[PDB]
């Protein structure tokens, strides 16, 4: 019921205790999913499940500054499956984003962009049917 790519504004940026929840279903024969927490043109946190990178499934995380991608942090634990519904929860903590998928902790990503209050948009894209994109304070 939501258009993809989807832009979710994050008013006044992010802050510790902010929980962002994305519900969707992976399409059959999916290639990629991307969450992009943006600070203007910069990407503070790119969370990028890849379903077929040299016949491997991997999650690539990174930051884009001044149009340049930085050093990739790769996670081989891969909780997504083509055709299946998922929940991604991103909890903002003082020193990292903490990601859980389907209620199971997946990874953390240390804050490289430090102006948390300027990370004011989340872009959601890729091979999914998007059901819900929302946030709350815990
Ligand atoms: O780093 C995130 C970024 O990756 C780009 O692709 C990389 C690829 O991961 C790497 O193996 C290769 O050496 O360089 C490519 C270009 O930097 C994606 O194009 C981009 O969308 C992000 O996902
Ligand atoms: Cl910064």
């Amino acid at each position: 019921p939501l258009i993809v790519p989807y832009n979710l504004p994050l008013p006044g940026g992010v802050v510790p205790r902010m929980l962002i929840t994305i519900l969707g279903t992976v399409k059959p024969n999916a290639n990629r999913i991307a969450l992009d927490f943006q600070r203007g043109n910069d990407v503070a946190f790119h969370f990028n499940p890849r379903f077929n990178e040299n016949n491997r499934r991997v999650i690539v995380c990174n930051t884009k500054l001044d149009n340049n991608w930085g050093r990739e942090e790769r996670q081989s634990v891969f909780p997504f499956e083509s055709g299946k519904p998922f929940k991604i929860q991103v909890l903002v903590e003082p020193d990292h984003f903490k990601v859980a998928v389907n209620d199971a902790h997946l990874l953390q990503y240390n804050h490289r962009v430090k102006k948390l209050n300027e990370i004011s948009k989340l872009g959601i894209s890729g091979d999914i049917d998007l059901t819900s994109a929302s946030y709350t304070m815990i």
